[PDB]
């Protein structure tokens, strides 16, 4: 075991990651920006250091100042947490040459699937699926070029004008000069959560559905995913793994795709740790923080995959600090907060009465989580969650949560991207 | 069932009504005039003041409760735990007057609620009682020493402080007994060192009986249960399968219908009879982290006549939890200490579940009891599972009053308590009480 360290991070994440600390005994530094000096973790960490000024770009950002409070605290490692550093090789790469260790994959790996380009390049190697195309631009002969839609399969997609029949493609193509790809217009987003040790280790941890979006921004998750079968989950789970092996991959890490007509396309990986982890500890049991750390101390993989096992169902909602009705961040000292409690209720958040929300950062204050033996009872047990939840002194997105919780097309599950967006009249 | 009063108060009473509401059921909150602030009356349906502060004046205040459920058209009467859910009289009229009491049937409550009716019920099902010689001594040494042989000492002689440990002083102690006090004298099994296992079971008042694991709840002081685990430590699969067929079958026997726990003493592997509670328990939590069933939900069906959802062979042990009790207490007498609670910030996390009514600027009121919330931690592990309650009560904050938060801590640091099995008396004797 890791003896101490560096939580490069802050808010709800850091909070999360220092309770895993604690549970195995690592001593944790918390380094924040002035603007941060309250933060809950902050207040609980072994030790403390004040990286910067409020900005990111100063504080959160500034890998020097973060490196250094590695140096002089006699860290051993350093976890970035999601988001800011957590997917930049530059930092991962320096983090080790700076003989220290890095919680995530190693900066190659970052690289490679940083790139678009890269990255789809190996999974197509790995055999991943991904979106279907002319494979290179198109000509003139629309003999030909209709005998790769064909192959393609309707609707397609011109890239950007959108044909469904052999006859709409000389016009479509011609208007439009003025690639081909496979058109996926109703699709679900699904994402598949995966550990590998770097030891030639990997498993996969089920899937997560996370449709209920605006402005491509995740609202609500869920585990597993309503209408994914168990061949279904353990064909692209099988093949989630093998990339993992054949890339090298270390760490947690998650594949997301779209879902469509009973088909995955691979859309992209986040090399790191998610914000919707949650619903997949609920349903199989697995720590996946605790893992990360694990793997990081150099142990192998602990957990078979005939050992994962996926019972009930979980659902999250984020909680925002922001204008329900303009969207608008909503910063500002909150003056009562009472959390929710009971069986299957897990409530991930910082936040306290008394606290104020600064801001300079992202509008993401708390993630309430609900378990239940099915679907129906973890939408049950939300909706009481969420009336028990007080919040006052800001703004947040309670209450649209709320109306989520109650849309007769949620509760029936397998609602698609658009289906938010278009509830709420977003898509004008 | 369509509505139901919450016959409680505190804790339990948000307990209850977040299982009402996860079933659609309609909620009516009874309180006290004291109590108009608790978490779930706020929350509730409909709410009726029954009585000025004073229990006797409000909670155990039966015609009031009755007439709060007529008036509002409720079905069933849930009356928690302690207060008169374990009375006889309440259950009765309640039924009698027309609803459905949230408990088992009150002939069982008399039963159950007479030692002597209870042991002798428990002899018959082949449940395991304390041994005894089975009426009073005679004269004749040699099939007392006998007696004595056939229990295994040490025992101790009643009359209708010696520890008889051997033969050689047997006689001596047993005329000595007489000598002093009828004037018969009785000889009972002495357990020395026992730790306190209990069977959790539900009934569907239709033949159907099954046993949910056990629960540890040696921890005590005063013979007030402080921290509560499950399973039990060095419980075997078949020591459980054993006790577990057996408690079933006395509920069969008995007619049993609705939540009720056998209460055991356990000693170098042997189970011993103590008592039964015919009701929900505080500590039914930690059971339903570890089998994941919602107790509460299922006497809601089995009050509704459904039958048991749930068969033995679905039942299965996952993980282990504990589950710290949290009051507001004087820390030298232990009564309650009463106040307003100044800050407050309950503790979050993967496998951690916080159980309390309180909230900030939220007034404990002195005329109940000290309990304000129950704090339970789950692990894959026991090891685990203490480790997260050590963080969990390390984030807790509860300010203004007087609470046993420093003790569970220490209690979760003992060295004893991690090893696991300590009995009944450990916890008084570290204390120096």
């Amino acid at each position: 075991m890791l003896d101490k360290i560096v939580i490069a991070n802050r808010g709800e994440i850091a909070l999360r990651i220092l309770r895993a600390c604690k549970e195995l005994g690592i001593k944790t530094v918390a380094v924040h920006s002035s603007a941060d000096r309250d933060l809950k973790h902050v207040l609980l960490a072994d030790e403390t250091v004040c990286i910067g000024p409020a900005p990111s770009v100063k504080s959160y950002l500034n890998i020097p100042a973060i490196i250094s409070a590695a140096e002089i605290t006699g860290a051993v490692a350093i976890h970035p947490g999601y988001g800011f550093l957590s997917e930049n090789a530059n930092f991962a790469e320096q983090v080790e040459r700076s003989g220290f260790i890095f919680i995530g994959p190693k900066a190659e790996t970052i690289r490679l699937m940083g790139d678009k380009v890269s990255a789809i390049a190996a999974m197509k190697k790995a055999g991943v699926p991904c979106v279907p195309g002319s494979d290179g631009p198109l000509g003139d002969d629309m003999d030909k070029n209709r005998a790769i839609a064909k192959r393609i399969g309707y609707p397609v997609i011109i890239k950007m004008r959108v044909v469904r029949g052999d006859a709409e493609l000389a016009q479509s193509i011609s208007m439009t000069r003025a690639y081909m790809e496979k058109y996926l217009e109703n699709p679900r987003h699904v994402e598949i959560q995966v550990l590998a040790d770097g030891q030639g280790n990997a498993i996969y941890l089920a899937e997560r559905d996370c449709s209920m979006q605006r402005r491509h921004q995740k609202v609500v998750e869920e585990a597993p995913a309503p209408g994914i079968t168990p061949e279904l989950r353990r064909y692209i789970g099988e093949r989630c793994a093998k990339a993992c092996v054949d890339i090298g991959y270390r760490g947690a890490g998650t594949f997301e795709f779209l879902f469509e007509n009973g088909e995955f396309y691979f859309i992209e990986m986040n090399t790191r740790i998610q914000v919707e982890h949650p619903v997949t500890e609920m349903i199989t049991g697995v720590d996946l923080i605790k893992e990360q750390l694990r793997i990081a101390a150099g142990q192998p993989l602990s957990i078979k995959q005939e050992e994962v096992h996926v019972r009930g169902h979980a659902v999250e909602c984020r909680i925002n600090a922001e204008d329900p009705n303009t969207f608008l961040p909503s910063p500002g000292k909150i003056t009562r907060f009472h959390a929710p409690g009971g069986f299957g209720v897990r409530w991930e958040s910082h936040i306290y009465a008394g606290y104020t929300v600064p801001p300079y950062y992202d509008s993401m204050i708390g993630k309430l989580i609900c378990y239940g033996e099915n679907r129906d009872v973890a939408i049950a047990r939300m909706k009481n969650a969420l009336q028990e939840l007080i919040i006052d002194g800001i703004k947040t997105n309670v209450d649209l949560q709320i109306r989520i919780m109650n849309d007769e097309n949620f509760q029936h599950g397998g609602t698609n991207i658009h289906y938010l967006e278009k509830k709420l009249g977003l898509q004008e």
